[PDB]
């Protein structure tokens, strides 16, 4: 699967629909443990030390769960040495260093990661 490096600094709110608006397409979705890689050589020169990619954490009250914004299907995940309870927002950020995801709320500014 395709994806692109942006190296601005916007809101996960702001962040996806960049996505949508101007190349057209979601928040890129990380079925495979290859594609992950990929993605971390790709950002392995950003100072930043994590990126936006496709993960809200949904459901109500008690009732935790994760879904992709782009609709797939839920079936990988890569996620960090302590992570993803007790801590964070709803917003999965993928960390530059190892290629680790990790919880984070959706208003932080932080680069991202589009897929077209």
């Amino acid at each position: 699967c395709r994806y692109l490096l942006v190296r601005s600094l916007q809101t996960f709110s702001q962040a996806w629909f960049t996505c949508r608006r101007c190349y057209r397409g979601n928040l890129v979705s990380i079925h495979n443990f290859n594609i992950n890689y990929r993605i971390q050589c790709s950002v392995s020169a950003l100072n930043q030390g994590q990126v936006w990619i496709g993960g809200r954490i949904t459901g109500s009250g008690r009732c935790r769960r994760f879904q992709w914004v782009d609709g797939s299907r839920w079936n990988f995940a890569y996620w960090a040495a302590h992570q993803p309870w007790s801590r964070g927002g709803h917003c999965v950020a993928l960390c530059t260093r190892g290629g680790h995801w990790r919880r984070a709320h959706c208003l932080r500014r932080l680069p991202f990661i589009c897929s077209y």
